[PDB]
């Protein structure tokens, strides 16, 4: 298991592998990743992206951002108290380590800097918005509270259950998302 991806070609491959699992595509396996439904389930999307990296022999970090968050899909807005995505480390063309967020719910075309990512979580086309804090964690953290408490989903039982519950959903409705209380760990 490697924390640093060896090159940009591999980072791009991994991005494509993640995008290929998006709900709405012919290419995805069960459960598809519900990037088109940004209302909720970010934690599950992130952990499923991490599973794809691990399938490939890589791990990553999570970045959690907290605040009065607002994001747009291009036709509707969602409001969040937190968001999470995977923060991938890789070696650039001269062997120096760089990091990028992968989050196709906000950036469908490729990896982006964490500063661009956090700014998309405070999108003022959806009204007032601000970041109160952000934190990086090991990838294995499923959720991090603003008080630095961790929860885990090591066998992806919660992840897969939530993704399945949200499988048919798209856009910014329904909001709140349907109940996922019955999904275990
Ligand atoms: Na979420």
């Amino acid at each position: 298991l490697a924390s640093v991806i060896p090159d940009v070609a591999t980072l791009n491959s991994l991005f494509n592998q993640i995008k290929n699992e998006s709900c709405g595509t012919s290419t995805a396996s069960s459960p598809c990743i519900t990037f088109r439904y940004p209302v909720d389930g970010c934690y599950a999307r992130a952990h499923k992206m991490r599973q794809i990296l691990m399938n490939n022999g890589y791990d990553c970090e999570k970045q959690f951002v907290y605040g009065n968050l607002k994001a747009s899909t291009g036709t509707c807005c969602v409001a969040w108290s937190y968001h999470v995505a995977i923060l991938v480390s890789y070696k650039n063309a001269s062997g120096v380590t760089e990091k990028r967020i992968i989050d196709p719910s906000l950036f469908s075309s490729g990896p982006v800097t964490d500063t661009a990512w956090r700014n998309a979580c405070v999108n003022t086309s959806c009204g007032s918005a601000s970041v109160s804090s952000y934190a990086n964690t090991a990838g294995n953290v499923y959720y991090r509270s603003p008080s630095n408490s961790y929860l885990y989903d090591n066998n992806l039982i919660n992840t897969n259950c939530v993704l399945t519950k949200f499988s048919l959903l798209s856009g910014c409705s329904p909001s709140p998302a349907p109940d996922v209380s019955s999904c275990g760990f």
